[PDB]
């Protein structure tokens, strides 16, 4: 199975963004981070970040940001594949969350998002 | 002929669209794949990648992947060009596909899209 | 906490946008500014600006300048994270202010927006 | 007058784009076209190109395909000057074209397209 | 004041936008340039250019180029500010215009635009 795309949330939409600058363990650092819904049903997976210089995967940085400002916009149902407890700035990690995002693929049913399902 | 231009679908829609990054043969990469549709019908041939430090042209990558998001956008039909059996990671081409993205052109009409036929 | 998140306005709606290029301490720079109002309130935190060459945190201009532009669009309810008194260059400040923009996010309520709340 | 500005078509409408990756003449490439209305017909003419690293002008990839993906989309009615007889690759110029796309500006009127124009 | 901010054209709105490659001098460059409208009215000052390896600040050409496409989609009123007398090539003047785009301000209200404005009538 592909490494980092075992632990996702499928029928998701992005209903918040934040990016900003930072400074994290004595690096300058960008992040940002999307929040969740699932339409009316209360979810708590519901926020994943990225970081352009810490991270388990830090390539994609601007294309993962826009790819997020994307789905914000249309409002659209997605799947996002994240990886639990990444961050260990506790301040951060307190502030938005631990996850980091892994990927963001399109929903086009209520069964099926593209990539690869457990 | 133009080399890799010999392999395509016409008259398609990008009904689907995955962005993620990924740990692969030891390299960190980013890819977006396109998943298609035959307006009505499901096309079989319907998912086609790009990886931006693998591939036969690994140019292009954020310039395909902003054109690919746009036709998501508009559901305009389209070409699709392709190249068969490139990804060879077989967890990667399970969950997506074998096949490497060459070229997006438009269809102004049901019978005519921009680029070469064979 | 958060180092230089402790300053924030919630709820502001970015209503004006500035971008230029300018020379400032003997450096060529870029830098744009965003003002807000929150709805008819009569706010005085009202304009923060980012720098490519100068500030606590010079990453990221052209992103935060994307993400300015994005919501100066939508007219959606953001918090604004910022940093008082980092400008020096009087001209700048003058006609701006002294404010370095840190971070947006949005609010999707009345009650809630993005990022951390605590205070000093 | 400006070099390279002296060959323009007016008031046209962009009706297709392509945008692809391609091996030329040795070198990895990226390159759009774009495809003029004629008409009511689906099949465009006029079709002009452009190519990372090959032209008379290299530079300026990202932002010319960002324009014309721009007025491709709203429809709306440009001025666009190219140069004839640039590709030298026979399978894209036959695929695509010859033309070396220079600039593309807008018309604010059937009268009026910014840019230099000749007589 | 803020050097090269002393001139500009305020609740005006970009109605026209050029974008080209030129060679200039020896060297490859881009350019964009922008057309402006006053509501219903044409004005004095309707044209100004931003080059990217050209003009007093080189800096910005895609974060320009893309505010400028911006303001064109949107419509929406705005400040120009330019700085005179910088393209002397007069085939380019003729075609496009003399003066460099410096900076681009919004406008919430016929009475407001966002950025400095001169210190008083004679720009003391
Ligand atoms: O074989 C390949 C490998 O690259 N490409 C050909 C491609 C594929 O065989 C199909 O896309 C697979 O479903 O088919 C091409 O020709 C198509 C195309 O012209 C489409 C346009 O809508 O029509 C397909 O014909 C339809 C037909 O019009 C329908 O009436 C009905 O008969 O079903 C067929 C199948 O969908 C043509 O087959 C293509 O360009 O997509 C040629 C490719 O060389
Ligand atoms: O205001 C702008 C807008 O572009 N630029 C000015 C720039 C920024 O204000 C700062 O870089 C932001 O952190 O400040 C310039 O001036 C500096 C510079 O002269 C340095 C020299 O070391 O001093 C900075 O002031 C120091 C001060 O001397 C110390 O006492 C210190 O502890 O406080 C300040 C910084 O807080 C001056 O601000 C610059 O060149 O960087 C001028 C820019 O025009
Ligand atoms: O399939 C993928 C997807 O990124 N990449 C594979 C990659 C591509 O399939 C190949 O490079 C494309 O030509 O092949 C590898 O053998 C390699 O070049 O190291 C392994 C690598 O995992
Ligand atoms: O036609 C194309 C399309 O990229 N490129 C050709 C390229 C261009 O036509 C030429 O560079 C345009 O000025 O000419 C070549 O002779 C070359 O410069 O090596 C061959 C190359 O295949």
């Amino acid at each position: 199975a592909m490494a980092d795309y075992d632990t996702y949330v499928s029928n998701v939409q992005i209903n918040n963004l934040s990016y900003g600058v930072y400074t994290s363990g004595g690096k300058e650092t960008q992040f940002f981070c999307i929040g969740l819904k699932h339409g009316s049903e209360a979810i708590s997976i519901n926020a994943m970040c990225k970081v352009d210089v810490y991270g388990n995967h830090k390539q994609g940085f601007d294309n993962m940001l826009n790819t997020a400002k994307y789905y914000y916009t249309t409002g659209g149902d997605v799947r996002i594949y994240y990886k639990e407890n990444v961050w260990r700035d506790p301040d951060f990690k307190s502030a938005f969350s631990s996850r980091e995002l892994i990927a963001i693929t399109t929903c086009s049913s209520s069964s099926y998002c593209m990539g690869p399902t457990v």
